[PDB]
């Protein structure tokens, strides 16, 4: 994507997250020399990831709210 509409970082992790407009995320490792990356999770990597359920996380109802580091 196109923005970040988003940016969250796990403190414990020292790992960046960023959400864009789209619902795409990129998760950098966040090193002394700079950001290492960037793996994304989309909507394609979410089905894939379901494998045994859907519906709301439709194609054209799957939007992301918000994320949050654990």
């Amino acid at each position: 994507d196109d923005p970040i509409l988003q940016i969250a970082i796990d403190n414990s992790r020292n790992i960046l997250y960023t959400r864009s407009e789209k619902g795409v995320i990129q998760v950098y490792d966040l090193g002394q020399d700079g950001q290492g990356m960037s793996a994304s999770v989309s909507q394609n990597a979410i089905v894939s990831a379901a494998g045994n359920i859907a519906r709301t996380i439709d194609r054209s109802v799957f939007k992301i709210v918000q994320i949050a580091v654990i």
